[PDB]
């Protein structure tokens, strides 16, 4: 049963890469997963379910959407959009926003209102993420490469890690490497991302930094 992300949740999964990015001292166990769930649905459901089954993966897909679920937070009852995943449970994706929330109200304390680079909303952030996905990919290329992994991202994602203090460079990798271990049927879905997105002309900073990392994985 592997959760096939449509283009619908693309935004929301966006957001929680942004929670994690925002979050201080993140916890980015599940990070790797939420990263290539993000690559599923900028791919979408159709071209994941036809990648899998190409690489010859048998594949029971499992429909995501967006559902409201109401939990009590400090007595007050708080509604959360959560997405319907097999491999991410709902206390999980909560716990995300919870910590992220406790993270926004400390900026909020020490800046004022977050300008939009800030924010856990930013439209880059799943972007961000998948940089050190890209950086993973080319050291698991290569033939351990964790050292240079954490070396190169705190030099090319230097803007990046100043605008989110989630931006742990050697979290986030161990999470990919975990991922790409864990599941290989992952490492396609995201050479086919990375080879569909890179063919993508301008766009943002962040969107062009990892059609770079990407090329690099080749020379």
């Amino acid at each position: 049963s592997i959760d096939t992300p449509n283009y619908d949740v693309q935004k929301h999964i966006n957001k929680l890469c942004g929670m994690l990015l925002i979050t201080e001292d993140a916890n980015h166990k599940f990070t790797g997963l939420i990263g290539m769930l993000y690559a599923m649905s900028r791919l979408g459901r159709e071209d994941t379910i036809k990648i899998l089954r190409d690489a010859g993966y048998h594949v029971k897909a499992n429909g995501v959407d967006v559902t409201t679920h109401r939990q009590d937070i400090n007595g007050k009852e708080m509604k959360f959009e959560v997405l319907t995943l097999a491999s991410l449970t709902t206390e999980i994706q909560i716990n995300i926003e919870i910590e992220s929330r406790k993270s926004y109200k400390k900026m909020l304390k020490e800046m004022g209102e977050v300008a939009p680079e800030y924010r856990h909303d930013s439209p880059d952030c799943g972007m961000i993420i998948l940089c050190i996905a890209a950086l993973v990919i080319t050291k698991l290329a290569a033939g351990s490469g964790l050292t240079a992994v954490i070396r190169r991202a705190n030099n090319v994602l230097k803007n990046e890690m100043k605008r989110y203090k989630g931006l742990l460079p050697k979290d986030i990798a161990n999470s990919f490497y975990e991922v790409f271990e864990k599941h290989p049927h992952f490492i396609d879905v995201f050479v086919h991302f990375g080879i569909a997105q890179s063919s993508t002309r301008g766009g943002s900073r962040v969107e062009g930094i990892f059609a770079g990392l990407f090329m690099n994985a080749y020379g």
